[PDB]
C-alpha cells in the first residue's frame, strides 16, 4: 500500500546519455544505434540566443564542429561522421553503434500523460523524477542551466518510448522541450524572447485516479451517493479550468476494484475544488493531478479472483 | 528552477539486484562482492509469517536451501557457499564476485534524512522513489507484497551508501526495514502481527529548507521581520509534534543566499502550522518536510 511519485528505473537510459560539444558550448545528448540526438541550440553562441538563425548556423558547421564524449559508465570513443537538423533537434551520426541500445519508439505524448525524466549535466545523469505533460504543453520540473538534452521517457515492458528532450525554462519551475520528431511541445520556439504561455488546468482524469487511489488506501470520506454525469462534469470543467474528462479502460478498472462509480468522483471533485472541509486525502489538502490511472493501477496492483 | 521529489539514477544499484529463493518464498537481495544480503523471512513459509521461529528455521537450513538468481541484466547463476543471520537479515556468501559492484559503504540514517529506494519484485527493479526516515522510524513509501529486500541508498560523491533494506508494512502507506547491520529501524519485529508506532512529527529542519526553496522560487509571501529563536522554537516544538531544529552548513548557505535568517522561518512555521488560510507555498497548502537542506541546495544551486 501507499501512493507516492515514482519514476522508472533509469539504468538503460543512463547507458545512452552522452555529452555533446559544439565549439565553446556543451550540453547532453541521447545515443541510440549510430545516432546522437541533441538540442540544436548547442550551435548558438550566447550573444545570439535572442534571434538565432539556425539555418545559417547549420551551414557554418562541418562534422568536425561537433564532438561527443562518453567517459561516464561504459566508456566509448566516438567520432561525428554526419550531421543534420530535424526541427529543433540535431541528429548527429557517429562511427560506433551504442552497444546497449534499448528497444525503443519515438512517440509524442499528450497532455495529462506522465513520463520519467533523467536530468543530466555534462552527460552525467544526476537525478530522476516524474512529470506530467501539462494542458498548456509545459512540464513542472526541476532543471538548471546545462540540463538541455535531458530526456523523458515511458516504458511498456521492455519497450522505451522516448518522448521528451529538454530545451528551456519559461518561468519558475516551468519547462518545455522537444519530441524526438523535432517538434517543440506547445510550438514554443528555441529563441529567447517572450512567448505566450496558455493557462494550466487541472487534469480531471488524473484527479479521478488519485481519488480512487485514496479509496483503495482506506481514505473514502469524500464518497457520497451523489453523481455528476460525464457530460455535466465536462460542461462544468470548461467553466472552471479543468480538462475534459475522457474515460479509459484503466479508469474503469479502478471503478470495478473499488465499487465506486466515476460519476461519484466527478461530483466529489466539484465539491473538493471549493474546499476540503478541514480534512486530508492521502496527506494532501488540495487536489492532486499528476497520478495517472495507469500509475495508480501499477501501484495498487492486485490479483483478481474470477 | 523548480523543486520536485527527485531520486538518484538507479543503474548502479540495478546491477546489484538478485532474487533469493528459499522453499516457497522468493524475495529480493543485494549482491555486492561475494555477498548477497536479503531479509531473513525468506526462510519462513508464508503460512508461518505471524509467529516465525527464526532460530529453528535457521538451524534447519543448509547452503543448498538458498537459490540465488540474477536476471538479464548481465546474466549470472550463483552458488551459495555460506550463510549467516545478522539481526533481521541473512548474509549469504556466493562463489562469484559481482563484476559491477560499485564503490559502497553501509550507513544507518537518522530521522529527517532522505534516501532513494529501488523497488523490486523477484529481483527485478520496477520503480524508484525518494523517502525520508520519519521521526517515528518508519518510511512513507509505496510497496506491495514481494517487495521485501528492496534497497534504499544515498550517493555521496563517488560512493553509494546503502542504508535500508525493505522488510514490512506496518499500516496503510507506512513501512519499515533494516540497516545492513540487520537492525530494524524503529525496533519493529519482522513478524505479521500488529505493532504500535510512535506518533510522527514534522521534520523542522526540512520544513525550513522547503521555505528557503520557496523563497528561491519566487514564493516569499510568508517572510516577516518577526523572529523566533532556535531555543524558543525547540521548546515550542516539544509541545507541538515538531522535531528539534539543529542548524547545519547546508541550511546556513540557504540563509546567506536568500538574506532571510533561520529565525524568521522558525517564526513563520509557528504561524503556518495553524493553517495557510487560502494561500499556497510551492503549490502546496500544507507544510512539506521531505525536502532536505542538501536536496534544496542541489536542486536550486547545483551544489553536488
Amino acid at each position: 500500500s501507499g501512493l507516492v511519485k515514482m519514476s522508472h528505473p533509469s539504468g538503460d537510459v543512463e547507458a545512452c546519455m552522452v555529452q555533446v560539444t559544439c565549439g565553446s558550448m556543451t550540453l547532453n545528448g541521447l545515443w541510440l544505434d549510430n545516432t546522437v540526438w541533441c538540442p540544436r541550440h548547442v550551435m548558438c553562441p550566447a550573444d545570439q540566443l535572442s534571434d538565432p538563425n539556425y539555418d545559417a548556423l547549420l551551414i557554418s558547421m562541418t562534422n568536425h564542429s561537433f564532438s561527443v564524449q562518453k567517459h561516464i559508465g561504459a566508456p566509448a570513443n566516438l567520432r561525428v561522421v554526419g550531421h543534420a537538423m530535424q526541427g529543433t533537434l540535431l541528429k548527429l551520426t557517429v562511427d560506433v553503434a551504442n552497444p546497449s541500445t534499448p528497444a525503443y519508439t519515438f512517440t509524442t505524448v499528450k497532455p495529462g500523460a506522465a513520463f520519467s525524466v533523467l536530468a543530466c549535466y555534462n552527460g552525467r545523469p544526476t537525478g530522476t523524477f516524474t512529470v506530467v505533460m501539462r494542458p498548456n504543453y509545459t512540464i513542472k520540473g526541476s532543471f538548471l542551466c546545462g540540463s538541455a538534452g535531458s530526456v523523458g521517457y515511458t516504458k511498456e515492458g521492455s519497450v522505451i518510448n522516448f518522448c521528451y528532450m529538454h530545451q528551456m525554462e519559461l518561468a519558475n519551475g516551468t519547462h518545455t522541450g522537444s519530441a524526438f520528431d523535432g517538434t517543440m511541445y506547445g510550438a514554443f520556439m528555441d529563441k529567447q524572447v517572450h512567448q505566450v504561455q496558455l493557462t494550466d488546468k487541472y487534469c480531471s482524469v488524473n484527479v479521478v485516479a488519485w481519488l480512487y487511489a485514496a479509496i483503495l488506501n482506506g481514505c473514502a470520506w469524500f464518497v457520497k451517493p451523489n453523481r455528476t454525469s460525464v457530460v455535466s462534469f465536462n460542461e462544468w470543467a470548461l467553466a472552471n479550468q479543468f480538462t475534459e474528462f475522457v474515460g479509459t479502460q484503466s479508469v474503469d478498472m479502478l471503478a470495478v476494484k473499488t465499487g465506486v462509480a466515476i460519476e461519484q468522483l466527478l461530483y466529489a471533485i466539484q465539491q473538493l475544488y471549493t474546499g476540503f472541509q478541514g480534512k486530508q486525502i492521502l496527506g494532501s489538502t488540495m487536489l492532486e493531478d499528476e497520478f495517472t490511472p495507469e500509475d495508480v493501477n501499477m501501484q495498487i496492483m492486485g490479483v483478481v479472483m474470477q
